[PDB]
């Protein structure tokens, strides 16, 4: 019996807040070096062990959630946005059935219709840019995203609905997902606090009509909230329209962000290597033809530079940087026996970029994977949609969306730097943005 | 015409001063990869442009003190420690004059009397340790060398003064030297300001009354302070009693905390490498003779590992990691030219550790100095003790200080680290001190 290596600290409650805020990357890859794959330190009263590398990571990946907690650790964030009775306010055995729910409705059938109803969106949000100019590539994938995900895990009838001040309600929710969320009891008045409430209760209401809307028409519409509402329980008992909304809300922020951050940085990686943006436009002609024609899920199959492109992508920035439990159980890794009430952690950001099994760790390069590489070679050194008992259901939905979007966006655009300006990182949000996100474009 | 690359902040007033202040290193190491030898970024609403490496560092180096000046930078912090008339707070000339006169009393004649001084202020100072043990080397050190450094240059009548109120006295006037200080106008009043203040009012009057009874006594005492009693500037004038005192505050500041710092980490670094340690221990013997007699200034000349040992530690170490200057007229390096008003910085920290010039730069390898290295090779890659107008007058005598107080401690004592720690560097202070400096110590054989 053994404790994880601790790193101790000059500041008595704050500890390793300001380092580790600063950047957190450079922290626990310095740590890596010092300590190795497990090790503990103390930030704002709380101890974090961290597990890096595949053979520790597998302990968080493999584990039961008896023994390491994810509600223990997210309901005070999630809980408030989300609301009540869905995700991480239930029993984990409950939550896991409204996740097979939800995969349901992410299927093939469904990504069919997906394909060229995020293109519509994509071409005509982007009739505002004209032929050339200077524009935040992160802030019009944002707002474009917002359609098209609402467009295909929503009705028609919700991205109907969506307007200016829609938007500024789930920005409102957005502002849920904070520093202070985490930290600070939820007791305390802050105007993120009360803005964000303000928030889930119009979109719940908002959400009631269109439940309501639907519920009620007879047209056989068969899209992802349909899903929904036709679902059942091992019990029988269908959804509440309280839990379908609730599920409802879960899927616009988990679809939102993380393919809008994915998708910048992309855009900012093909502008840097303009050799490769020409590859993947090539790539778009060979593969669909020279004519061009509207998009496939069958084409996207075959888009495999573009595909490896988003790995990659996924590799150097993935948009969820830490996965979090609580340990409930003493558990055993690496020899080392960490005892209940540490937070324990997994970062695929370090894993991913770890210089123990990574070549030119720091390149984009797609064709690694065309190499050998711990992404295959390895359980969990690649792992950007994690992996065991929480792992991602977003996965093929995230490939379509992110995919489509960036096949139009090349055959409407060829994307640049800048003065040669490549966007650093943003660590003041749990929303990971690029500094700066700003490209030039020109008319293909 | 084009102004240094400039790095942003988000962060408005603050700038950099989280970055910075957290690892300077790091920070300015990260800086040079990206942007080269030459760039700028601010910190609390003050602008700095650093030159990094030999090439760079020359402008600020080779510069007359109208061009870039260091009063400017210093004063505030200075004058109010070392008092009027003294420093920085007179016009430059002056204090070069004052300087040529500190400098007339490091010579031989003087440094043949400070070794058998500071080896018997050693040995005497470490019977308190014993036989073996676990203590703190750089309390000890800084500790030691308050009775050494007095002893050699301030004299027999201020040492035999130094009891526990007078080393609260120049702890308090340490004080004075703070990021508080440096940044937040003299005016306010942090507890530290009215310590400093106080204690240079008490510090200046023992000293009167010292530098009072020795300009009576006929004992012809040929140390340090004669010279100063008997020094005169160009003029013809010799120096008041204020300007006496104001420098002899200024040498204990100086002689003090860049020695036990530099100490303090030999002795971690000798921990370290255990052969290391041992063939300087083997250097006492092969130089002084088996019986290791009473140490002479003739002996230290030949004790060159020992040497090299401090040369490395100096170079990994340097106790003055940032040497600053204000931009007075337009100044122009590497095709760009750094508007007045800019705070002109150079690291020798950095300088002393450059991939570029350095073989294995992270390394304490004392033996780097026989093959091909900057120190010989490149003009301004090595330099602790600074070079041009603001040039130490120190290094002489630092050298003899902490080789005769290292060479008398290896006699006594082997070291060691404890449980394999090395101390990381605390940046929070100007004072560069290692993290829990506590060392293993047991006696020699
Ligand atoms: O000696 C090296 C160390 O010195 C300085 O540390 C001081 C620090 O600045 C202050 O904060 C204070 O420490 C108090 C601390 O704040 C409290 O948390 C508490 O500490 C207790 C721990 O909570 C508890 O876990 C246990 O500690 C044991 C560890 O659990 C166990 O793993 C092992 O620790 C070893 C580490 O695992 C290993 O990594 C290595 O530690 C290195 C550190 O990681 C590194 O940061 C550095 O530490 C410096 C530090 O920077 C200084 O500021 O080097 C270390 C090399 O040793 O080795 C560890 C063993 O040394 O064993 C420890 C028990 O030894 O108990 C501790 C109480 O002992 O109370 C502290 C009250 O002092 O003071 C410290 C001491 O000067
Ligand atoms: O633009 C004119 C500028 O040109 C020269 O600077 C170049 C520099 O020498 C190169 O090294 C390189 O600099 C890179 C830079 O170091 C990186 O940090 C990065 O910068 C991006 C930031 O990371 C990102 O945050 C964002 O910047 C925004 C700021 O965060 C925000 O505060 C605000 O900027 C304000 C400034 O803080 C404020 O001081 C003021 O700035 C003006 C300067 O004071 C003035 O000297 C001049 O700068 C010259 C510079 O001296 C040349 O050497 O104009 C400045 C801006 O007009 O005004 C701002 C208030 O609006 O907004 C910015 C958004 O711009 O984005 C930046 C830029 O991508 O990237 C750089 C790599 O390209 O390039 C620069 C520029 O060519
Ligand atoms: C690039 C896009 C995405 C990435 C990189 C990503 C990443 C992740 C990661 C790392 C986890 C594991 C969290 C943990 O273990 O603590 C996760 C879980 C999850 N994700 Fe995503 N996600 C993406 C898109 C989506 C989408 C589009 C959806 C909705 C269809 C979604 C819904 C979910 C759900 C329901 C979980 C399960 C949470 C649990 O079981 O505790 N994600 N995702
Ligand atoms: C190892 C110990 C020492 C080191 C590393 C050191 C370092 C330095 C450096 C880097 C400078 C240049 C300052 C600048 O340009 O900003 C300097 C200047 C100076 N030092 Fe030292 N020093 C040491 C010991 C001493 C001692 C013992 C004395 C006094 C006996 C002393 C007195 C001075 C003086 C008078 C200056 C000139 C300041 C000026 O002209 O602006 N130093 N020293
Ligand atoms: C203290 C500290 O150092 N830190 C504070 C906590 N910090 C953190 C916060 C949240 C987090 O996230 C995990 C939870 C919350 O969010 C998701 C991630 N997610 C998003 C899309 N797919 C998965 C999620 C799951 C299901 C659904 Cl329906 C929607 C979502 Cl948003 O899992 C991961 C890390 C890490 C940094
Ligand atoms: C904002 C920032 O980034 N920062 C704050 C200011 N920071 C700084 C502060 C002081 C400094 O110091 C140079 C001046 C001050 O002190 C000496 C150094 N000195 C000591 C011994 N030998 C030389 C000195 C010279 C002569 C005599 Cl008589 C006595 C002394 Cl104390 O020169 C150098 C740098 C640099 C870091």
């Amino acid at each position: 019996v053994k404790s994880p290596p601790y790193i101790f600290s000059p500041i008595p409650f704050l500890g390793h807040a300001i380092a580790f805020g600063k950047s957190p990357i450079e922290f626990l890859e310095n740590a890596y070096e010092k300590y190795g794959p497990v090790f503990s330190f103390t930030m704002v009263g709380k101890t974090f062990t961290y597990l890096l590398g595949s053979d520790a990571a597998a302990l968080l990946f493999n584990s039961k959630n008896e023994d390491l907690n994810a509600e223990d650790v997210y309901s005070r964030l999630t809980t408030p946005v989300f609301g009540k009775g869905v995700a991480y306010d239930v029993p984990n055995p409950v939550f896991l059935e409204q996740k097979k729910m939800l995969k349901s409705g992410l299927n093939i059938a469904h990504f069919k219709q997906h394909v060229s109803i995020i293109e519509k969106e994509t071409k005509e949000y982007f009739e505002s840019w004209g032929e050339s100019g200077e524009k935040n590539v992160f802030e019009a994938l944002s707002e474009l995203i917002i359609l098209t995900a609402s467009h295909c895990l929503h009705g028609k009838e919700i991205r109907s609905q969506l307007n200016e001040k829609v938007a500024q309600l789930y920005a409102d929710l957005d502002g849920g997902f904070s520093h202070a969320a985490w930290l600070l009891p939820g007791w305390l008045p802050l105007p993120s606090f009360r803005r964000r409430d303000r928030a889930h209760r119009e979109i719940k209401d908002i959400f009631y009509k269109a439940i309501q809307k639907r519920r009620q028409s007879q047209e056989k519409i068969d899209d992802i909230l349909q899903t929904l509402l036709d679902a059942t329980y091992k019990d029988g008992r269908p959804l509440t329209d309280d839990e379908v909304a609730g599920m409802l809300i879960g899927l616009l922020l988990a679809g939102q962000h993380t393919s809008s951050t994915t998708s910048a940085w992309m855009g900012f990686f093909l502008a840097r290597d303009k050799t490769l943006q020409k590859k993947c436009y090539l790539e778009q002609k060979t593969v669909c033809g020279e004519n061009l024609p509207p998009l496939t899920y069958d084409q996207l199959k075959d888009l495999n530079l573009l595909d490896r492109c988003i790995k990659e992508t996924l590799r150097l920035r993935p948009p969820i940087m830490i996965m979090m439990r609580m340990a409930r159980t003493p558990q055993t890794v690496a020899g080392y026996t960490i005892p209940p009430g540490h937070q324990v952690c997994v970062s695929p950001t370090v894993n991913q970029r770890l210089k123990d099994s990574w070549v030119e760790r720091l390149d984009f390069n797609p064709d690694r994977y065309l190499q050998d590489n711990p992404a295959s070679g390895e359980k969990f050194a690649y792992v950007p949609f994690g992996a065991g008992r929480h792992r991602c259901i977003g996965e093929n939905f995230a490939y379509v969306q992110i995919k489509t979007i960036w096949s139009t966006m090349l055959r409407l655009y060829e994307f640049d730097l800048i003065d040669g300006y490549f966007p650093t990182v943003n660590y003041t949000t749990m929303i990971h943005t690029p500094e700066n996100p700003v490209i030039r474009y020109k008319r293909r």
